[PDB]
């Protein structure tokens, strides 16, 4: 039951995306983004226990997906050279959040489930 | 102008979809469709001049996309066959309508567009 | 688990879709649809034992998701009565087929996932 | 124009209004600095962002200020913002076009990339 879970799915093959590097920043007082977790797309295109529940704080937090790269493999040239969602994290209070994403070789949709432990 | 606007958008090229062919029924007291308008898209991936405002009557439509074929043609194995979008129209006089298609091998979306 | 599942989300309230009623139609060998399989979507906006391997066959199928129920009871005017997808299904041996749904008012997206079992 | 960025709303099914977006571009210090600005139009459009010789290779990042829109209206959004950062004129001269269908929890982006 991690906090914050990221999904990737291809729409072109119809399959969950797989090596796909993801990176988690989180805004500082300089207005810096300083990185917090990182981890690698599986062939189920999920991700879970990124970051721990008590680490997880207030704040303004930014998950990076690297599309690039994966398009580059499977040979596609792509348009994004990123995907990266920014929104502010337990604001009202201890919350679990779902970060879910569509990819395309030039598009991409995203998502935000927020459910109350 | 038109009442009812349909444009369709293709996701692995980043370009709007080429020759794909739109088909339009309106439901009948039976609860059967019948053809209302049909059409094929054009280079820039919208459909310009489906219906009349005085021929778009009340009542219940649906716009039918054949995905298949713009995908055959191109050489990629299409999951969907079409994509269709099912509306009530007019509910409260005359409006404006806009539908959007954003395709993809194995996915597409869907967004309406209504005003006065 | 199931050859074919569907999983609907709301976009409005950031949670899955509730009390959405599903359902599944065959198209014959007139080309006439026939009620096929029925179902309501649970707290997490899923459906499960919706069909089985040995009636789920070759031909094509067609999926309806009843999203104005759900708009009336929170209270909004919906665009849509319902969303649905149709699709070639077993074109070689028996496989695996998600069909994922992200509801709005006057918006709705969907995609197909395909894995080979 | 080289870059159009166009914002849709799907609650109420009509484009966005009053919706703050900002350009940057990557620096040699890999860097974020303004490029362009603006607001959303009636039609949830943007124009004359940048001009053809002014818009050069490298890396932009366009931002869609979606939060103060949804706190106007009077709904809590979930996201402060919509970047969206790509590779530009590597190839050569190309229009792009930027889309989003905005949504309380919820948000979709496509681009349009077409050889002039």
């Amino acid at each position: 039951k991690c906090p914050l879970m990221v999904k990737v799915l291809d729409a072109v093959r119809g399959s969950p995306a797989i090596n796909v590097a993801v990176h988690v920043f989180r805004k500082a007082a300089d207005d810096t983004w300083e990185p917090f977790a990182s981890g690698k797309t599986s062939e189920s295109g999920e991700l879970h226990g990124l970051t721990t529940e008590e680490e997880f704080v207030e704040g303004i937090y930014k998950v990076e997906i690297d599309t690039k790269s994966y398009w580059k493999a499977l040979g596609i040239s792509p348009f994004h050279e990123h995907a990266e969602v920014v929104f502010t994290a337990n604001d009202s209070g201890p919350r679990r959040y779902t970060i879910a994403a569509l990819l395309s070789p030039y598009s991409y949709s995203t998502t935000a489930v927020v459910t109350n432990p």
